[PDB]
């Protein structure tokens, strides 16, 4: 596990990975779901707290909770989006707490915690899970804690899959402190400080008004906004002034945008944005540093500068895609200054103050340094012909130099002379350089800070080599190349050697006093980040193994996105060289090259990527119409050749071109040699054939209507473009066709030609009838080289054929099976290339195209599923086609679709020439036509069966120790009050601390699966399949239908493929016989009567389709003709339904087999909306061996909570197993053994029903033995166990994003069988009577609020304010006890609080109105707390509140023996103060504090009371009756 190679083994480098639509700017549909559970320790004085949750702009509030500092909510939020991924992840999740909102009145803020999405997207599930957000007052940075609120916020993107914890009971002593909401790394206890965003001046800003422009600079930091003074008529604006946020350090919401704005007073209009991230400029820890940035130059891309009167790309110039061309340029900084906030010298104001900054000067920046760029067009081609035939300049610019247009010795000359494009084919045009090549140079000035480019060119070399080095070991894995974790061991060794390599390297220029702190703090930071990447490299490299590769490549991976990371420099230098198309003086398509791509070095390391290379470039139209159908066109392809540098370094600026050229020169440039020229005059060429082996194609688009596609390949090279044949109504063509580009010219003998090629663009096009073509995808290809000298002899040829990755755009379109060779043409002529051996058309050659080995594909033909309407008639005859590289076979006619869709014979087969290789496999295509009379036979639907792979038989492995099948093995093995969901909170329990267990008994139990029952069990494919057919084209990924809605039917069978010379003991142990072949053991195909009883348990995190952010959900289940809706059963205003309901289904299987069980939001008026809808697919659940028919429960017994729920007692289900599995057995003994096979399995011999006594039975040991049949030698199967399954809820409307948890399951019994009893009652638990009596006995020391008129002495007219459910429904007030001088109050009155109580869950059930115009009851679950509150009576004015004390009934404090011992840290955080239980002691008497919350935000003892909780239920409550107050029965003192 040493030994590693150095070298790149497959060919990754001959498949380029360039796409034309990038990730910037892609809207894409997010989903931010904030759960807010509860509240704790709000400060405030009678409060009545709303929490209001913002997530953007959009705002939510919860239900007002009265009267409480520690609130419960239990609501769930969503907010939806359709924004692009730097948009959505800058939006400022705020987590407010208001108070006395109305409908006209804002509330006042108690306190509000800011974060923002990327730093929940930055989580390890995308989610924080029961955390506390620190609520601060964003007002005063004086103030404390303001309070915490528990709440789940996730973020969820279109495909991204969460494990989302399930929701238990929360009956825990759950921690604040160690649960906080912040991400790890950020301190519990998080200072003030001051964000200084300086900004001194900016440079070279365009036309805006119509010609000046009057700029100011906005900055955007976590959701505040200020802005500097308008410099008035200033394309050069001078500030001087620095934007002062106030915020927490460190934020959390990590990225500021600092935007160029043009004043005007009809429209403002934003000039440029850059975005400073708080990341990159920043480290935490002890090692770490504070943010800063600059004094130094930072640009900004956007729109084209030319001025209209509107403009399509004004989302350019507000950084909502990639920039096209140079806005301005602008001199920025940024320092943090931590804020001592016990300091009273300084004001507590958080408000943007704009303050004058300390001007620095240009020099600061670095000294300006003469820059040249310098540019040859070698080749320009694959040019749009939409754009016309007008003539074609490319001009080049850098910032504002060489824009000659809109931008503002020797002369630059930064556009090529125009010349008018010549035909390719029908959708392209070409230049005709030929020899002659125009070339660009560009004078420039820019500050000298190419240190930091250097760094960045070798931190991105090292990166360059790392992903290059992963997507050869990616491609090698899965080509199957021998030892894949040989090459990885390389990669690990080259990526330590790079790391070590960059800190010999980085530490050169750092005398230069022009360095900034964040130059200093980034270097230092990247010296110790790539040391320790090079040290967990060397550590990662002794852990790659040939069965870790998988997984150490995704840690890898890791190293892969950290340099990138670090290789982005946020300080700029040197913007970034735009290539524009120009035709009518119009700007056509861009390109954007880095500059620190195209820098000179004298170092290798420190060299740009791209510097002194010929580059290919593919220009692509600016915006928005570079995505969709506008871009999908080849705007143009340029072999540009780019260098840039010093301009006292420009003496090897030409050596990269290839060689054999004159330079041709200005005319002021004549005699001199350091003169670059204007053009290049070609001397030398070579003579070139490109053989382009098109033979196959494999899952491509559709672009017809039937779902098909007539595709041809157009293979680009060059100037040059050649066609294959078109073949009809396919998607995976074998074309089988050499296309020969005969007597190709390169001009100039081309360096290290064998090793990078001129690239070749494939692009595949569905024929149509009228001579259009649609788009099919494009791939690119780089040849393998022959030179003249070389020989034509392995291992380098002839080349093998691989596959190259097609793209629609950014979406996959198949891949393209082909190869490519670029042989030179010799001094003796083209007798030195190989020979070449349908009419014109040539055959790929041999050893090229694949050895082909016989095969034979057997298919099942089992059934056809759920026929869709073809054009409008309904499908009544259909025929399978199967076809495979030109053979096939046809299945039996089915002659009524409607009473049988089955077929007569089973197993039909044929015989088809497969290639040798198996991953060069052609796929199968299963095609379903319906059968009209006189031949007219109409397409239904197509199914592509890519990989033929997982029908491949091979003889099993009997060698395993599972097969020896000798040899015996034994394997030996209130409390009424139980029900079913004690078992399913025993299996949630049990199920969480597995999740705990896998990340790092009393009571029987179920399987909780988090997912389906499928991805369990590989979804029961294990002897029939499903193939989805389609028709229709393809929708794309934006504003497309998807895969989902072009399902039109389902063919259910098999296949299977294998080398049809079996050996004969090879085909005997498979059991071939003639009537069905590979496929023995198929049941049996008659219709069966299945009665399927679907338990629907519950929903969680439902999507809310009300305008109230709740919904009202019940179960609607469609089965065949079975279409149930129970609108009469809706839950309302309820988020997380408990169901608890069972339906009942007879369908007729396997016709009605399809299962879709949904959740509808039921609606007063208008249409019920659709939540989410789920699809079971019971027919592989019923026919599979894991038999899903019915879950096996873990123990046997015959009443109560564990009654097995099956007719067929476990020795009935092993005794079939046994006998359809040809297994000896089962051997029952005595009652306490059984022997099945070779093992012998031990139990308990007896039963206990319902009245407790013993008998003995067999079933104990035959359910331990069908637990472990897995176990078995012969026919062993792991089981479907007893289970609640959670199936994601989709909905078509809303796809990507799943928008519910539907936990259910299925158990379906034939009625063949004996039938089923009654189902399970798993109804949700009827909440127990209660009555709680808390007798208010007297109170003590309570606070004296009045004052006397006339003498000025303290009296309070105290009484007391109790309730247990809310103050709306269990208000109760003793009666005054008026004028008390020493706070001494006597009461003796009663309360009484009859509740309706859950114990697992310990919460109150109440049913109420949510308002009084609420259409239904809504059932409520609070948490049982006793709320007691003195209060002070006022005649003429409201009553004044003095204290009150919230006494969960679960966990309050012990009272006080006398008022005396009562103190405030009973009810306080303190801990020394033991709980005590309600429910458990049921008579607590004693003293209790009253506590409230002063100015100056601290508790205060505010009084106490003697109270006597007592505790009934509701049925010793009527044996032992009292009254209210102080009434009879049991009257009072
Ligand atoms: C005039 C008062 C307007 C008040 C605001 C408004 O538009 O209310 C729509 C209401 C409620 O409809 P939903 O709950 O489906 O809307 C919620 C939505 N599905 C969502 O999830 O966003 O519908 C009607 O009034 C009847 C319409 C059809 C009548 C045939
Ligand atoms: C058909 C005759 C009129 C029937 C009027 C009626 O009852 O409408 C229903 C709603 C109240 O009922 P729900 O919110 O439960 O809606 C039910 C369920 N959650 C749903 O989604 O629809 O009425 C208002 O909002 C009126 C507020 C007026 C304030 C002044
Ligand atoms: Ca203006
Ligand atoms: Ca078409
Ligand atoms: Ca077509
Ligand atoms: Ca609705
Ligand atoms: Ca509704
Ligand atoms: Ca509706
Ligand atoms: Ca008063
Ligand atoms: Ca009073
Ligand atoms: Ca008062």
């Amino acid at each position: 596990s040493v030994t590693a190679l150095t070298s790149n083994v497959s060919n990754k480098r001959s498949k380029p990975d360039i796409k034309m639509e990038p990730s910037a700017g892609r809207p894409m549909d997010y989903q931010v779901s904030i759960t807010v559970i509860e509240a704790r320790q709000l400060v405030g004085l009678n409060m009545d707290p709303v929490v209001c949750v913002e997530v953007g702009d959009d705002k939510k509030y919860t239900s007002m909770k009265e009267s409480t500092n520690c609130p419960y909510y239990n609501e769930y939020f969503v907010f939806d989006f359709h924004v692009s991924p730097d948009v959505m992840f800058d939006k400022i999740i705020k987590i407010s707490v208001i108070h006395s909102k109305n409908l006209l009145r804002s509330g006042t803020l108690v306190g509000s915690f800011k974060m923002d999405v990327g730093t929940v997207y930055s989580q390890p599930e995308h989610q924080f899970h029961h955390k506390w957000a620190i609520l601060s007052d964003p007002d005063d940075i004086s103030a404390g804690l303001k309070g915490y609120v528990k709440c789940d916020v996730a973020v969820v993107g279109k495909g991204d899959n969460i494990k989302t914890p399930h929701k238990a009971n929360e009956t825990d002593e759950d921690d604040i402190e160690g649960n906080l909401l912040l991400p790890e790394g950020v301190p519990p206890e998080r200072q003030w400080a001051r964000f200084y965003v300086k900004i001194y001046r900016a440079e070279g800003l365009p036309r805006m008004n119509t010609d000046l422009v009057d700029p100011y600079v906005q900055v955007f930091f976590a959701g505040q906004k200020g802005k500097t003074s308008v410099q008035k008529s200033s394309y050069e604006p001078l500030w001087n002034e620095q934007v002062v946020f106030t915020d927490l350090f460190p934020p959390l919401c990590k990225r500021m945008k600092v935007q160029i704005r043009d004043s005007d007073k009809v429209n403002d209009v934003a000039i440029g944005t850059h975005f400073i991230d708080l990341r990159k400029i920043s480290n935490d820890g002890d090692k770490g540093f504070l943010p800063t940035l600059g004094p130094a130059w930072v640009n900004m891309y956007g729109s084209t500068r030319n001025y209209t009167l509107l403009d399509e790309h004004q989302d350019l110039n507000e950084g909502l895609g990639e920039g096209v061309s140079f806005r301005a340029r602008l001199m920025l900084g940024l320092a943090v200054e931590i804020l001592d906030t016990s300091n009273p010298e300084l004001t507590s104001s958080t408000e943007v103050q704009v303050e004058q900054a300390t001007p620095v000067s240009e020099s600061c920046t670095g000294r300006m340094e003469e820059f040249f760029l310098f540019g040859a067009f070698l080749e320009a081609s694959m040019i749009d012909r939409k754009n016309g035939d007008k003539p074609i300049t490319f001009e080049v610019t850098i910032g504002n130099y060489g824009n000659e247009v809109d931008g503002m010795d020797l002369a630059s000359v930064s556009s090529t002379p125009p010349m008018r494009p010549q035909i390719t084919d029908r959708n392209y045009f070409h230049l005709p350089y030929l020899e002659r090549k125009p070339c660009i140079y560009i004078k420039s000035w820019w500050p000298d800070q190419r240190r930091r480019l250097y760094n960045a060119n070798i931190m991105d070399h090292i990166a360059d080599k790392l992903e290059e080095g992963l997507n050869d070991v990616q491609e090698m894995i899965k080509t199957e190349k021998s030892y894949p974790e040989r090459r990885l061991r390389g990669v690990l060794e080259e990526l330590s050697c790079g790391c070590h390599r960059f800190l010999s390297l980085s530490d050169k220029d750092q005398g230069r006093s022009s360095r900034t702190r964040l130059d200093r703090e980034r270097l230092k930071s990247c010296m110790r980040e790539l040391e320790s990447m090079g040290q967990q490299a060397k550590s990662l490299r002794a852990q790659v193994k040939r069965h870790t590769v998988r997984d150490k490549l995704r840690s890898c991976q890791n190293f892969l996105q950290k340099l990138r990371f670090l290789a982005d420099e946020p300080q700029h230098s040197i913007p970034d060289v735009f290539i524009w198309m120009m035709s009518n003086n119009k700007r056509i398509a861009y390109a954007r090259v880095p500059s620190k791509d195209l820098l000179f070095s004298i170092v290798e390391e420190e060299l740009g990527k791209d510097c002194a290379k010929v580059k290919t470039l593919f220009l692509k139209l600016p915006g928005k119409r570079g995505f969709g159908s506008a871009g999908w066109t080849v705007q143009a392809k340029l072999e540009l050749y780019l260098w840039l540098g010093l301009s006292k370094q420009r003496k090897d600026f030409l050596c990269g071109l290839p060689c054999g050229f004159e330079e041709v020169k200005a005319a002021q440039g004549l005699g001199l040699h350091s003169f670059p020229p204007i053009s290049l005059v070609y001397t030398k060429k070579q003579a070139f054939q490109l053989r382009a082996h098109m033979y196959q194609a494999r899952s491509l688009f559709a672009a017809d209507s039937s779902g098909l596609s007539d595709p041809f390949a157009r293979v680009f090279f060059i100037n040059q473009s050649q066609c294959t044949e078109v073949l009809n109504e396919t998607l995976c063509p074998t074309w089988d066709q050499m296309l020969v580009f005969d007597n190709l010219e390169l001009y100039g003998e081309a360096h290290e030609l064998r090793d990078d090629p001129p690239i070749i663009v494939i692009e595949i096009y569905d024929q149509d009838s009228m001579g259009k073509a649609d788009f099919m995808g494009r791939t690119f290809a780089k040849p393998l080289v022959k030179m003249a000298d070389e020989a034509y002899c392995p291992p380098r040829f002839p080349p093998q054929l691989e596959y190259y990755q097609i793209y629609r755009g950014s979406a996959t379109a198949g891949d393209l099976l082909a190869a490519f060779e670029l042989l030179q043409i010799g001094p003796s002529g083209k007798a030195d290339l190989p020979p070449i051996n349908r009419g014109p058309i040539m055959p790929v050659p041999v050893g090229i195209r694949p050895v082909l080995s016989k095969y034979r594909v057997e298919v099942l033909f089992w059934g056809l599923r759920d026929l869709k309407r073809v054009n409008l008639a309904q499908v009544d005859r259909p025929r399978v086609d199967i076809e495979c590289a030109g053979k096939g076979v046809q299945s039996s006619l089915i002659h009524n679709y409607k009473k049988n869709p089955n077929f007569n014979t089973l197993v039909k087969w044929f015989e088809v020439d497969l290639p040798e290789n198996e991953l060069l496999h052609p796929p199968l295509n299963i095609r379903v036509v319906d059968c009209r009379a006189f031949g007219r036979y109409t397409l239904v639907g197509s199914h592509a069966v890519s990989s033929l792979r997982r029908f491949i038989y091979r003889p099993p492995d009997r060698s395993a120790p599972n097969w020896n099948t000798t040899g015996e093995v034994v394997v030996s093995m209130d409390e009424s009050m139980l029900d079913w969901w004690s078992k399913y909170f025993a299996s949630i329990d049990t199920m969480k601390e597995q999740l705990r267990q896998h990340e790092t008994a009393k009571i029987d139990e179920l399987k909780v699966y988090p997912k389906e029952l499928e991805s369990e069990f590989d979804s029961f494919e294990d002897w029939l399949h499903t193939f989805n057919l389609l028709r229709g084209k393809t929708g794309d990924d934006e504003d497309g239908s998807t895969e989902e809605e072009r399902i039109v039917g389902r063919f259910k069978g098999s296949l299977c493929v294998y080398k049809v010379p079996l050996p004969e003991d090879v085909s005997r142990e498979a059991g071939y016989d003639p009537t069905y072949g590979m496929f023995q053991g198929i049941p049996s195909n008659d219709p069966i009567n299945v009665l399927v009883r679907i338990y629907v348990v519950r929903a969680t995190d439902l999507h809310p389709a009300d305008i109230n952010g709740k919904a009202d959900p019940y179960i609607a289940i469609k089965l065949g003709k079975t279409d149930i809706r129970d609108k009469e059963n809706y839950i309302s205003k309820q988020l997380n339904p408990v169901f608890g309901k069972s339906f009942d289904i007879e369908a007729s299987f396997p016709m009605e087999s399809m299962l879709t069980v949904a959740v509808y939001d039921w609606d007063l008026v208008g249409t019920d909306d659709l939540i989410g809808e789920t699809k079971i697919d019971l027919e592989n659940r019923f026919y599979s061996k894991h038999r899903a028919t019915c879950g096996i429960a873990q123990t046997y017994s015959i009443h109560g909570y564990n009654i097995w729920r099956d007719p067929m007692k476990p020795s009935q289900i092993l005794t079939r197993l046994c006998k359809e599995g040809k297994v000896d057995g089962p051997h029952f003994g005595p009652h306490g053994r059984v022997r099945v096979a070779n093992r012998v399995f031990t139990g308990p011999s007896e039963i206990e029903d319902e009245n407790g006594q013993r008998k003995p039975t067999d079933e104990h040991v035959a359910l331990s033995a069908l637990r472990h049949w897995e176990d078995i030698p012969r026919v062993g199967c792991r089981l479907v166990p007893e289970h609640v399954e959670t199936r994601p809820l989709l909905n078509p409307d809303k796809p990507g994003i799943e928008q519910g948890r539907l936990e259910l399951w299925v158990d379906m019994f034939p009625m063949d069988m004996p039938a089923p009893g009654t189902p399970l009652d798993i109804s949700p638990r009827k909440p127990k009577k209660y009555e709680l009596r808390v007798i208010v006995w007297n109170t003590d020391e309570v606070v004296l609020e009045d004052d006397d008129f006339f003498t000025g002495e303290k009296s309070s007219d105290i009484f007391v304010r109790g309730w247990l459910k809310g103050q709306q429904e269990d208000k109760q007030d003793t009666d005054v006890h008026y004028h008390s001088l020493t706070g001494e109050g006597n009461f003796n009155w009663r309360y009484l609080f009859p509740f309706d109580y859950l114990a697992a869950e310990e919460k109150i059930v109440m049913s109420k109105k949510e308002s009084m115009f609420s259409w239904d009851e809504t059932e409520y679950k609070i948490p049982a707390r006793l709320t007691l509150q003195i209060w002070d009576a006022d005649h003429f004015s409201a009553d004044d509140f003095l204290g009150a004390i919230e006494l969960d009934l679960n966990r309050f404090p012990r009272g006080a023996k006398t008022a005396k011992q009562c103190t405030m840290e009973m009810a306080t955080g303190e801990v020394d103060v033991p709980l005590v239980s309600i429910f458990k002691q049921k008579r607590v008497k004693g003293w209790w504090p009253l506590l409230a919350r002063n100015e100056n935000d601290e508790f205060e003892l505010t009084g106490k009371v003697e109270a006597e909780l007592h505790l009934l239920t509701a049925e010793e409550a009527e044996k032992n009756p009292v009254g209210l107050a102080r009434n009879e029965p049991d009257p009072l003192e």
